[PDB]
């Protein structure tokens, strides 16, 4: 019944994470889980961009504000996202052509939600699932209607909305060090951030199947080789839960020096996005499974 948050600052990372929001909080041993056991909470819907400005200039913050406020009671730190996102956009993003109007309510989008949180939140995932699977950048409206300095503008104004934040890029399919995904995104972000862009993070959305645990092994300190301050594994979850895959990720982030810590993508299993493939470290009692327990053995 050992905290795996705790084991995990014991061997001098940040945290052990776990993405929630109100309606798990509200019901079940949620809430008491994430007491014990992690470190950081992050809001798995209620900070997306269809969730916090389902119209335009018209913001929603009540479920954003209940996992912040719970946080902070709890002594957890917070981390938000995704401010930049195409597959969480509300439909009336998509049919804006202009540059500079996308540009202000992109901009606005950002600097509202950071501001509104200023000071709380530890890191921001200010863009996400910017590139294709050969490396190329999405064409998303983003990329379509302001081009490619879109993210270098994302950035900027995210770190003038709130400095003290960690400002992150996210993406999945970064598992594999030979996956032309994987060198893309290292060599981007490193043209990036010689240019001045302030990427503090990569945050490699980790949703893997059977057996690919130990291909992190070599992916995260290739990730790692892009110079930022930070690298995270985020959403994590492994379809059939193998104590073999779960300890293969959590020793890579200890292989790495630059990784602060893991979050898995949510606590019990029955409310996976993926539940038959049974992936999270808690079964539907509540109990830890397995592979907690041979992650809980490999910290000690
Ligand atoms: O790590 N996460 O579980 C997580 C969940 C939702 C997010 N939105 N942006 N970044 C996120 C990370």
């Amino acid at each position: 019944a050992q905290s795996v948050d705790q084991l995990i600052k014991a061997r001098g990372k940040v945290y052990f994470g776990v993405a929630t929001d109100q309606n798990r909080l509200t019901t079940g041993k949620n809430a008491a889980i994430i007491q014990a056991d992690f470190g950081m909470v992050w809001p798995e819907n209620s900070m997306q961009w269809d969730a916090t400005e389902p119209s335009q200039g018209n913001f929603n913050f009540a479920g954003a504000d209940y996992l912040v406020n719970w946080a902070q009671q709890n002594g957890k730190l917070i981390g938000g996202g995704c401010l930049v996102w195409h597959s969480q956009l509300p439909s009336w993003v998509s049919s804006i052509t202009d540059k500079n109007t996308l540009t202000n309510v992109m901009k606005n989008h950002i600097t509202t939600l950071m501001t509104r949180y200023k000071g709380k939140i530890r890191t921001w995932d200010v863009v996400g699932e910017a590139f294709n699977e050969d490396g190329s950048l999405r064409q998303t409206v983003f990329l379509n209607v302001i081009g490619e300095d879109y993210i270098p503008i994302a950035f900027q104004t995210a770190r003038a909305a709130d400095p003290n934040a960690k400002l992150y890029i996210m993406d999945y399919n970064l598992d594999s060090a030979s996956y032309p995904k994987t060198q893309a995104i290292v060599n981007r972000v490193k043209q990036w951030r010689a240019a001045g862009v302030p990427i503090d993070g990569i945050g490699s959305q980790t949703h893997l199947s059977a057996g690919q645990g130990a291909g992190v092994l070599q992916a995260l300190p290739l990730l790692a080789s892009a110079g930022t301050p930070e690298v995270s594994i985020l959403m994590l979850d492994v379809a059939g839960a193998s104590p073999t895959d779960y300890v293969n990720v959590v020793n890579a982030c200890l292989n790495v020096q630059s990784c602060v810590g893991i979050t898995v993508m949510g606590v019990a299993d029955p409310d996976s996005w993926r539940a038959s493939t049974t992936p999270l470290l808690f079964d539907g009692n509540f109990n830890p499974k397995p592979a907690y327990n041979a992650i809980v053995q490999d910290l000690q």
